[PDB]
């Protein structure tokens, strides 16, 4: 077997063991959806409860992302300023993408806390905007409905970017980057799939709307900030100082 077959497994293995929430378990709660009254329920909390909560799941969420970085091969090989360097511009474009397998298209409704809720529960945040950019996103990610290899292989793809400023190593990232792409490219054409990549997000999408979402996570941090214990503290401390 040759080096990209073994590197197609041992990214899908690292996202089978870092995917968080397994898409069977995602698919079956669909029919699990809010009630009007809790909804109502989560309408009627506070800007900072409701903060407390997603600021809390959203770094939960980075973490696996940071795990899933940790597994692939060459990460760890990298200079930790460029592994900081692509988890920074990375982790949270990763999640955003994650957030798919999570999202009805049908309902437009996310996994949180144990059911399926539209946008209108995060009312309290006064972020209807930005949330909606985030529902918009799933939304055109849904319509391709990714194969959990395809999204591993993706979302690899969305970290090893040799493009991101602030890399010393952009010579080791692009060694990383093009075998990547072949192992993705290689896949599409051995499972038919190569209609996927004319659907993929414009590339400027994902880092826009990402760098939006963190800009206004770092003010709600800003004024009511939460503590985790880090997973990478060189990473942490940059975003958390
Ligand atoms: O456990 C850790 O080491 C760790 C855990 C999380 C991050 C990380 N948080 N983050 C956020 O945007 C964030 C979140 Cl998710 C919650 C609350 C406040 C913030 C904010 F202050 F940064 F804005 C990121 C964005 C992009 C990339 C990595 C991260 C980094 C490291
Ligand atoms: C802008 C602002 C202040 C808040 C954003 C509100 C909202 C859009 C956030 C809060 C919790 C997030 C989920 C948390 C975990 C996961 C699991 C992951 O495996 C996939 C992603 C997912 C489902 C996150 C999606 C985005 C959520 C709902």
């Amino acid at each position: 077997l040759t080096e990209i077959e073994h590197l197609v497994q041992s990214v899908c293995k690292s996202y089978r063991e870092t995917c968080q929430l397994r898409l069977e378990d995602l698919l079956r709660q669909r029919s699990n959806i809010f009630s009007r009254e809790e909804v109502t329920g989560y309408q009627r909390k506070s800007m900072w409860e409701m903060w407390e909560r997603c600021a809390h799941h959203l770094t939960e969420a980075i973490q696996y992302v940071v795990e899933f970085a940790k597994r692939l091969s060459g990460f760890m090989e990298l200079c930790q300023n460029d592994q900081i360097v692509l988890l920074k511009a990375g982790a949270m474009e990763v999640v955003l993408v994650r957030m798919c397998r999570a999202y009805n298209a049908d309902n437009r409704t996310v996994f949180f806390e144990g059911k399926y809720g539209g946008m209108e529960l995060f009312r309290a945040l006064g972020c209807s905007e930005l949330i909606s950019s985030i529902f918009d996103f799933s939304h055109s990610l849904s319509a391709l409905h990714f194969s959990e290899d395809e999204i591993a292989l993706y979302t690899a793809l969305v970290l090893i970017n040799a493009h991101r400023p602030g890399l010393q190593e952009k010579r080791k990232v692009e060694q990383l980057q093009y075998n990547l792409e072949l192992a993705f490219h290689h896949h599409l054409h051995k499972t038919h799939r190569q209609s996927i990549l004319a659907k993929l997000p414009p590339k400027g999408k994902l880092r826009s709307l990402c760098s939006q979402h963190v800009e206004r996570l770092q003010i709600f941090q800003h004024l009511h900030p939460i503590v985790v214990q880090a997973a990478f503290p060189p990473l942490y401390k940059e975003l958390f100082s």
